[PDB]
């Protein structure tokens, strides 16, 4: 209990998203966005009091330090070698994911995505004026799974030019197989398709379950394919604004960076740098802590439900703090859903429509917090379902 | 008891670009990038701590207190008053241009700026395939003056669409007079052309000239103009990354959010809104001391150069801190000019021609260090001038 996964910091002071409604009705418990509810990592904490010492907070680069840290972190964590020259800093993946549509694609062209996941894919290419191709994943035994026979389908009838990947994936919390990833890189390489690995949640991957980050699969993945990463999600630092694409291809390295540049999208902030540098250097033995906290909890959670609700329907987290939860044996429509959590049972959650039509009558639930605050919030969810 | 300008910090651990060189060359003396070797004000040094003590570094959007901190400063310094919904942040003022550029043109279409202009007005345009137009500024009497006939002829043979203005002008440092506003206005309006105006600098007008924010010229302008400045070059906070559109117009704002939010270029860092909210409320006092510093190094620097180098033509900031050199009259080539002062002089200076045509054979530089650093880089200026 070196590190503090019991208390939850006040954050109701500190203009979060997460707390904002809290603010105005304390009865409302928060987990919905990601990020946790646990003090982050002391060394971060320190590493901040340090800038303010620096004295002057003018232009910085991105130093060899840190190139390097995030260069011994893909490798150690992730067996994933590369070169500090394929390294591109971005202030955010999402950011990044816009800048890879722009550079990668035309107006007009198809960009897929396996539905449902994370609403700024969808936004992304949408508001980009691309073609959305929503790949829908089944779903057999708990787990999402990739629907191969449609997913060839869906990229040739709709000549797919990129494919936003999300591994692991959410919501659901999917941790692809490289088996599965060998699939999916067959099929990009026979289609001609350009791959964005989103691999933000690639820290969190639990209960056994090891991430593949996607160039890894085979060694000419690397020709089609990029990843994005971050410290913030693995360590909390959101607020920090930095992450980072891997891409190996000189040409593609060339495309993305180039649009970068077009959009001024380049810069990154003095504390973005040093907080993801720090992170990575110091934060192995938080993480270690941080998993064990979150496998109880998740594992809390199932059973917890399995007992006050059987007819809720849990998909268990293979990675990622979030819990993907179907109320679709419930007499209730969507919005009927979001008011009786949001209040009655006074919590917030994200709406799973939220995450494409597969969501409809889901919800998803954050679990990054103390076990006194996930106990309340699971007592919550199940106080007012109806018979 | 006082603020310190006679002390620089020393910034070679910090991973800054202003430095950067010297940290592989002890001899070199930087004088280019405009940030200041100044100690920044207590309080902001007291926010990031105040920051490290939040410890969680989640997910953050703009307070209402980060709004009126913007709208109490802008209509007590600038004496332009506007909605709390006008105020759009971006982590950065050159985002906001390319972000400008990508809203209110289309691919082809003509942007017009005032040459010699700060490289990324240029950059900006060509990049995003829009076609420049470069209105050449005349010089007279040691000041930049807008050519109005031509002026004209620019907007209307290019039929330009949008115009990147630069006020205070960086380079030389010109302080636009209401009445060259005026004109300017109303060309944009006669020929409907959308006008950015990027007053970055507006704080620093020195030696009795006074900053006109653009839109307070007429209650019209908002009609065609928007506004973009920042806390960072007032207060030396540029790696803490926020700034500022104002956008009164409903359209024109409608339509910058919009691409900011295509681009996925819509969210700011934690730091970023804390260290802009601090500067504003408590900035004041330091600006006032920071100025007389700053007229006190112009003046030598003038007056060395005068009797040192009278053949070196000094343009006089009337505000910014970067003085324009002028090295025309030596029996130099552009190249051998910047070989000159950076392996011989030893001194880091931002080379003329990356302004535009109209900089060749200019150099910038850079008074924001205490007096006694000013002094040594005059000095080395003028050691090795040929005859
Ligand atoms: C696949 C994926 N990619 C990117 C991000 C966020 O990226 P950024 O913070 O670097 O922009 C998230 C976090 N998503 C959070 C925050 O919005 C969530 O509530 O789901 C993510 O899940
Ligand atoms: C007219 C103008 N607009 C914008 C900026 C910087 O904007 P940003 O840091 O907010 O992107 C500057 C600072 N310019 C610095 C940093 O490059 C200089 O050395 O000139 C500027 O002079
Ligand atoms: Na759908
Ligand atoms: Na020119």
């Amino acid at each position: 209990s070196k590190y503090n996964f019991q208390t939850a910091p006040n954050r109701l002071s500190h203009h979060t998203y997460k707390w904002k409604e809290t603010e105005t009705d304390p009865q409302l418990l928060p987990a919905w966005i990601a990020d946790m509810d646990f003090e982050v990592m002391p060394e971060v904490k320190q590493a901040i009091h340090d800038y303010a010492e620096q004295l002057v907070y003018g232009y910085t680069y991105a130093s060899d330090e840190l190139l390097q840290a995030v260069l011994d972190w893909e490798k150690s964590e992730h067996q994933y070698s590369f070169d500090k020259e394929d390294i591109v800093f971005v202030e955010g993946v999402v950011p990044a994911i816009s800048i890879a549509i722009q550079a990668f694609t035309k107006e007009g062209e198809a960009v897929l995505i396996n539905s449902p996941v994370y609403p700024p894919f969808a936004r992304s290419v949408r508001l980009n004026n691309r073609k959305l191709v929503s790949n829908s994943l089944k779903e057999e035994n708990g787990l999402f799974q990739i629907d191969f026979e449609q997913l060839e389908n869906d990229i040739v009838e709709n000549d797919v030019k990129l494919y936003l990947l999300c591994n692991p994936h959410n919501p659901g919390g999917r941790v692809w197989e490289r088996e599965v990833l060998e699939q999916i890189g067959h099929l990009c390489q026979k289609h001609h398709v350009i791959l964005v690995s989103d691999e933000i949640h690639q820290d969190l991957t639990l209960f056994g379950h090891e991430h593949v980050s996607f160039n890894t699969v085979s060694p000419d993945f690397k020709d089609f394919a990029l990843v994005l990463s971050s410290a913030t999600k693995t360590f909390n630092i959101a607020g920090t604004k930095n992450s980072y694409a891997i891409i190996e291809n000189p040409t593609l390295c060339a495309q993305f960076k180039h649009q970068q540049l077009v959009n001024n999208h380049h810069e990154v902030s003095s504390l973005g740098y040093i907080a993801t540098e720090t992170a990575y250097r110091y934060g192995k033995p938080w993480l270690v802590a941080l998993k064990a906290v979150l496998e109880e909890n998740i594992q809390f959670a199932v059973e917890y439900f399995a007992q006050e609700a059987p007819r809720l329907k849990v998909m268990k987290p293979q990675g990622t703090y979030l819990i993907w939860l179907d109320f679709s044996d419930y007499g209730l429509t969507d919005d009927a859903l979001f008011t009786l959590l949001h209040d009655q049972a006074k919590v917030i959650l994200n709406r799973g429509s939220d995450y494409g039509s597969e969501g409809e009558l889901h919800a998803r639930l954050n679990i990054a917090a103390p076990k006194s605050l996930v106990e309340e919030i699971c007592k919550r969810i199940v106080c007012c379902l109806p018979k």
